[PDB]
């Protein structure tokens, strides 16, 4: 909606769960400690 983006899901969830990194504007907001195929490692 933000960009031509769209979330990045690392397994079956959309960016390593929110609970780690949190989806957004053609982009993702993950907290300070992850990474994975987005935000789960």
């Amino acid at each position: 909606e933000c960009d031509t983006i769209n979330c990045e899901r690392y397994n079956g969830q959309v960016c390593g769960g929110p609970g780690r990194g949190l989806c957004f504007c053609g982009k993702c907001r993950c907290h300070p400690g992850f990474e994975g195929s987005a935000c789960q490692a």
